């Protein structure tokens, strides 16, 4: 399991989280230098539990997908919540069994849904340290609205920092002030498989990817990658979506 307390938290303490996270997947191979989440894992070795406390000390545990990095449901006391999907309701054969009752959310974990039943795109939601204090203390006693909009902060805080080294960056430099995320960070998470399996097919292509993958910087400006020697290869990316899941 991995931990994160937001008493005390500072850019170091978070930085050592999400190295944890990072270092709790496992993988066989790496492709570039960045290692290569496996195609399948069976049973319950299947999810990491992330523990996380808010800074009155109370707690949540977080399952993850270490195929993929994906959230599938976390407990609270005694009351367990997956997302309305088949790989959660899978999961939930596996994690949290032990609690006294289960809530299936109305809705499953992907952006587009989550958005919806928030109400409001992730461009508008702030993220950060406070942020993420906030969604652990809202997950707490269920409100699906506010479940929503808390969900779409604990995805980016911990699963897309953990898959690039600019988010962590970005989460940061939110340790003490919430900031709606960058364009940048928006465009690398839509990204993330394209980029994962383009990282792939480039390793019988010369380090060339079939297929240009297109960022948003740190600028605003809209960039094209076409090859392993990009700086969101060489230096970003942590993670690797493996092609069998794509
Ligand atoms: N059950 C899920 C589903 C998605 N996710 C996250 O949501 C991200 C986007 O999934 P997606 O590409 O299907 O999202 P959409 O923009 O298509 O709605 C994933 O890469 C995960 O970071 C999650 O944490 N748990
Ligand atoms: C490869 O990417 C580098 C770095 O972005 C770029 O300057 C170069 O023009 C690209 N070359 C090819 C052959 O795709």
């Amino acid at each position: 399991d991995v931990s994160f307390r937001l008493s005390g938290a500072d850019p170091s303490s978070y930085g050592m989280f999400i190295k944890d996270l990072r270092n709790a997947l496992p993988h066989t191979e790496k492709v570039y230098n960045i290692p290569l989440l496996l195609p399948s894992v069976s049973g319950a070795g299947r999810y990491l539990l992330m523990h996380l406390f808010n800074y009155d000390g109370n707690t949540i545990t977080v399952a993850v997908d270490v195929t993929n990095v994906y959230i599938m449901g976390y407990l609270a006391l005694t009351t367990s919540y997956f997302f309305n999907e088949p790989a959660a309701d899978l999961a939930s054969q596996y994690v949290f069994r032990s609690a006294r009752r289960k809530i299936t959310l109305p809705y499953s974990g992907n952006y587009e849904r989550l958005q919806i039943a928030a109400g409001k795109p992730r461009e508008k939601i702030p993220i950060g340290l406070p942020a993420l204090d906030t969604a652990i203390s809202t997950l707490l006693h269920y409100d699906s609205t506010a479940a929503a909009g808390a969900l779409l902060v604990l995805i980016q805080t911990t699963a897309e920092a953990a898959r690039f080294k600019y988010i962590e960056q970005q989460i940061q430099e939110r340790a003490y002030r919430d900031e709606v995320p960058s364009s940048a960070t928006i465009s690398l998470e839509n990204s993330w498989s394209g980029l994962s399996k383009q990282i792939q097919l480039a390793q019988g292509n010369n380090g060339v990817f079939r297929t240009p993958t297109v960022l948003v910087d740190s600028k605003g400006n809209r960039v094209q990658i076409t090859n392993v020697t990009s700086n969101v290869v060489t230096s970003n990316i942590q993670l690797l979506l493996n092609t069998k899941n794509i």
